[PDB]
């Protein structure tokens, strides 16, 4: 059982699920609502079963109302408690290169069409709209986005900034000053 106020916790991915945050760590997820207090925590086979016990990265589809989760080098689609037929893919479908397993995180921005997964010290970011990888990549975390350290446990984009979970941190950023507008323990996401 993951603690919500433990100031050592870490997230093991993020999404949003129709307006509504959800939180992984372990088996378990953490559902937020648009107000202030609650915080539910299902297990996620509860709602899944056919997913795996961890979940790698997450993010949320916006113009298909999907859930994509990514574990080890499976992916899965998600549509309420479904999981579309065809799934588990692999992230081969997804223009990876093969020296490459595990994803740590994953955020899609419905600005431009770019899904941005990162994995181990690298990001890629895909173009879901026409389901190719901006070439000009696999950049450094250290190079695109200065200052959140190389490595993302967990990412999300609540409207206008882009949260960076390092480890135990929190970062605020800004796409579009490309900067850290402020720094926080991971564990407020779920007000602590
Ligand atoms: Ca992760
Ligand atoms: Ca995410
Ligand atoms: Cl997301
Ligand atoms: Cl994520």
């Amino acid at each position: 059982t993951p603690d919500k106020c433990d100031p050592s916790l870490s997230l093991d991915a993020i999404t949003s699920l129709r307006g509504e945050t959800m939180i992984f760590k372990d088996r378990f997820f953490w559902r937020l609502h648009p107000q202030q207090v609650d915080a539910e925590l299902f297990l996620t086979k509860s709602f899944w079963p056919e997913l795996p016990n961890r979940i790698d990265a997450a993010y949320e589809h916006p113009s298909h109302d999907l859930i994509f989760i990514f574990r080890g080098r499976k992916f899965w689609a998600l549509n309420g408690y479904d999981i579309l037929e065809g799934y588990p893919k692999k992230i081969s479908e997804l223009g990876l290169p093969k020296e490459v397993k595990k994803i740590s995180a994953a955020v899609h921005f419905e600005d431009t069409g770019k899904t941005l997964l990162f994995s181990g010290n690298q990001v890629w970011r895909y173009d879901d709209t026409n389901h190719i990888m901006d070439k000009d990549y696999p950049r450094l975390i250290e190079e695109d986005f200065p200052g959140i350290g190389d490595k993302v446990d967990a990412v999300y984009e609540k409207n206008g900034y882009i949260y960076f979970f390092n480890g135990p941190i929190q970062f605020e950023y800004s796409i579009w000053s490309n900067r850290i507008v402020r720094v926080m323990p991971a564990n407020s996401i779920l007000w602590c």
